[PDB]
């Protein structure tokens, strides 16, 4: 809708966390803090890495999140700390983000970047910011895109305007790409949009948000695979969305469409006006298997490695050689799919829909394991301890190439779920139970 972050009262005492935050930040900038933000992280049930794609996902936020202390100030210079010294404070007043390396305050400017331009701002908004946050990091359970969106309402709240959940969605999917990831919006709409007790399924262009009640006889866990993986900091990520972005091309253009405006594979299905199923045959037809070169797609599009390097390939990706288009397009359009059949099966809600659930959840493990090749070894070994243990459906979650898993595990089978898989791979920070939580809030001491 329209709806705005909520505003909530809290009593700082009773959390640990606001208090620690509350006294750090009363020692480092010597006052108290005016406001508090939350943003929390995310946990994908289903769907990845199409969102970009232009595709429908199932997340939930998960309670871990970004917690920053603020207190505007006059001048206009930004003071950005970290309750963890792992992460460096930092200062700017900078009127006008490196990419060149991704240090963390960069993903605050992100956040506050996006906002302050969405109002044709130039001048730094002032403020001094304490950032508290529990989600692992690198971890695929989206602990940047806390931090940006964390970042960009705390800028809005300090300038004192407003913006709809969806807006700052919008806004900060777009603002994360300053760090040099070329995502999509789940990670932000979920953490501005996310309801407690209900799972969404996230819709794009136009954004929507819509509830999804999750099975009620079992429960979630993620286990942690401790494999980090910093999405800004390698080229994994960019390859794979340039590789869907050239598959989507080369499809418009075998089925004669105008695929010099087309970025997404989604965009082809719309255009055709074909189901899901009909897509995976169209790739079948125009995607050869064995993998595409840069000569060849230049040659298939009729343009010059010059154009296709600098105006289709992101800079981290102008030297990829070999484009793996049919596994990329299969895995999003068939993943795509098994989306809409898990939103259908909850609805539904069959007897056996547990086990259908957790079928789909395995499917999409191993699509995202052989066909989009984004998993790693240490994810195939803990997603199979899950199964073993007792989970209906195990899968890796976020992008991939090492961080969380994602579990449904029968509430039965729950307490030996985790002492077993605790025991077998481990030998509450890596592996534990979660639920759908709520999205992103202002909050004011009681
Ligand atoms: N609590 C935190 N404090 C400061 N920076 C953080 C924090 N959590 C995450 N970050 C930043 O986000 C980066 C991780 O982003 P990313 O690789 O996309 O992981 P994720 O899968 O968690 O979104 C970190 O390297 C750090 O720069
Ligand atoms: C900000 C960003 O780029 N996040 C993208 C990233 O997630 P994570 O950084 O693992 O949370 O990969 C997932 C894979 O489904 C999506 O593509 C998502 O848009
Ligand atoms: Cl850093
Ligand atoms: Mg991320
Ligand atoms: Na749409």
């Amino acid at each position: 809708a329209t709806e705005s972050p909520a505003t909530r009262r809290v009593q700082v005492a009773e959390h640990p966390r606001l208090l620690k935050l509350k006294e750090m930040f009363n020692s480092k900038f010597g006052s108290i803090p005016k406001f508090y933000v939350r943003a929390p992280g995310r946990v994908n049930i289903i769907g990845e890495h199409i969102d970009y794609c232009g595709y429908s996902v199932l997340p939930m936020a998960v309670e871990q999140d970004v917690l920053i202390a603020v207190e505007p100030v006059k001048t206009y210079a930004l003071q950005l700390a970290n309750t963890n010294p792992l992460y460096p404070d930092f200062s700017t007043s900078a009127n006008n983000i490196d990419k060149t390396k991704p240090l963390w305050h960069n993903y605050f400017l992100c956040g506050l970047k996006g906002i302050q331009e969405h109002f044709g701002l130039s001048n730094l908004t002032g403020m001094n910011c304490l950032v508290d946050g529990n989600i692992p990091p690198s971890s695929g359970l989206s602990s940047s895109s806390a931090l940006v969106c964390c970042a960009g309402l705390v800028t809005l709240t300090v300038l004192g305007r407003n913006l709809s959940k969806v807006e700052l969605a919008e806004i900060c999917a777009k603002s994360e790409r300053y760090i040099g990831t070329e995502g999509g919006g789940m990670d932000q709409s979920i953490s501005f949009l996310a309801e407690e007790g209900t799972a969404k399924l996230i819709e794009f262009s136009p954004l929507r948000a819509t509830d999804v009640k999750l099975p009620s006889g079992a429960v979630f866990v993620i286990a942690n695979s401790c494999v980090e993986m910093n999405k800004a900091a390698t080229s994994h990520f960019n390859i794979r969305v340039m590789e869907c972005r050239l598959a989507a091309k080369l499809l418009a253009k075998y089925k004669s469409l105008q695929w010099d405006k087309v970025l997404r594979l989604e965009e082809v299905q719309a255009k055709l006006g074909i189901s899901l199923e009909e897509m995976l045959l169209v790739t079948e037809d125009a995607l050869h298997p064995e993998p595409y070169n840069p000569e060849e797609i230049c040659r298939c599009l009729g343009i010059s490695l010059e154009e296709l390097r600098t105006q289709i390939l992101s800079p981290n990706t102008q030297d990829v050689l070999i484009f793996k288009l049919y596994q990329r397009a299969k895995h999003v359009y068939s993943e795509a799919a098994r989306v809409l059949q898990f939103k259908k099966i909850c609805e539904e809600a069959p007897e056996n829909m547990v086990q259908l659930l957790g079928e789909l959840m395995n499917q999409s493990h191993m699509s995202c394991r052989d066909m989009y090749e984004c998993s790693c070894p240490e994810l195939d070994q803990l997603v199979d301890i899950c199964r073993k243990f007792g989970a209906q459906g195990s899968r890796l979650t976020g992008a991939g190439w090492g961080g969380c898993t994602v579990s449904m595990v029968p509430a039965d089978k729950l307490p030996s779920f985790l002492a077993n898989v605790h025991k077998a791979y481990y030998q509450k920070q890596s592996l534990f139970a979660t639920k759908p939580g709520g999205g992103a809030l202002v909050l004011l001491e009681a």
